[PDB]
């Protein structure tokens, strides 16, 4: 009955050589990558940007998250208020969400096995007995906020040290992201543990790419494009009835579904655990749904080829 966790999807390890243009290695690792939705990157030992935030000055109003929310579906007293939420700078919510997960799990963050957070997760998410509520940062422009890479755009101050990274392929501000036509900036993520994003695609069908900047591991699932369909058939048939009429890109804000789910129908889902400093790649019309083990920050941005 515990969940059984998805085979593990590629992670790449690139020669400095190969570690050039993150475009060309994308294509040249597509004929594996495409075959499993995602695939996980470690840059090379020594490339290690230093973080660019405006840490300080970061204030944000995190938005709240009922882990069982669909489930419970299944009229309570003055539904829709969730309490509150307050805004929190980095460092607070940072105290906040260590002290929820050793609370939670009664030990030290770094001691919990992200296998253990992964099955607690999936097992909160489909329990009526247990309400478990989360916090977390999303909808977060660089724009506003400041980049987690440094970028040479004049605003804050980059040390010589700094500038091979503002001008790197790999730093996402430098991805390109203008489609071809007749006829965006990364946005950042600040994840606590079982904090999570259900199944979805990207719009345009686009690649994404995800930086893990710092902080505890970000768990992934993906599904490789061939199995769009199907996934989309397994969704609709299991899906509740309210909710399955309704447009993609709606049905996407509540499409929360276990791997097994999935996988007991035919659909190959494959999973990893992203860590400081690793990117993920998804690829055209790949699902991917996710959670986070626990405190930890990430820039993401959808790029063309
Ligand atoms: C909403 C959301 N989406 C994503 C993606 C994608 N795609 C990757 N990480 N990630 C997140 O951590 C969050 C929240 C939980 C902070
Ligand atoms: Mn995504």
């Amino acid at each position: 009955a515990e969940f059984v966790p998805p085979p593990e999807c590629p992670v790449f390890e690139p020669s400095w050589e190969e570690f050039t243009d993150p475009l060309s290695f994308i294509g040249r690792i597509r004929p594996l990558a495409e075959k499993t939705g995602i695939c996980k990157i470690r840059p090379p030992k020594d490339w290690q940007p230093p973080f660019a935030c405006e840490v300080k000055s970061f204030r944000f109003t995190p938005r709240v998250q009922r882990l069982n929310e669909l489930e419970a579906m299944t009229p309570r007293e003055a539904f829709g208020f969730e309490q509150a939420v307050r805004e929190y700078t980095l460092q607070s919510f940072g105290e906040m969400a260590d002290n929820f997960k050793s609370d939670y799990f009664n030990m030290p963050v770094h001691m919990v096995p992200t296998e253990l957070v992964e099955k607690e997760f999936w097992r909160l998410v489909s329990s009526i007995e247990e309400d478990v509520i989360v916090e977390y940062g999303a909808d977060i422009s660089s724009k506003d906020f400041g980049s987690g890479f440094p970028v040479k755009d004049g605003r804050r101050k980059i040390l010589p040290e700094e500038e091979e990274y503002a001008l790197s392929g790999w730093n996402l501000n430098n991805m390109p992201v203008l489609e071809q036509s007749v006829l965006k900036v990364p946005w950042l993520y600040v994840g606590m543990c079982f904090s999570s994003f259900c199944w979805h695609i990207e719009d345009h069908w686009s690649y994404s790419i995800n930086y893990l900047h710092w902080g505890e591991p970000k768990t992934w699932y993906g599904v490789p494009s061939h199995a769009a369909e199907q996934l989309e058939e397994v969704m609709r048939e299991l899906a509740p009835e309210l909710f399955e009429s309704q447009p993609d890109l709606l049905h996407q804000l509540v499409t929360i579904m276990n791997p097994n789910v999935l996988m007991e129908h035919g659909v190959p889902v494959y999973r990893t655990n992203q860590c400081a400093g690793e990117f993920v790649v998804t690829f055209p019309r790949a699902y991917h749904s996710g959670f986070n083990q626990g405190y930890n920050f990430a820039e993401a941005v959808n790029f063309c080829t």
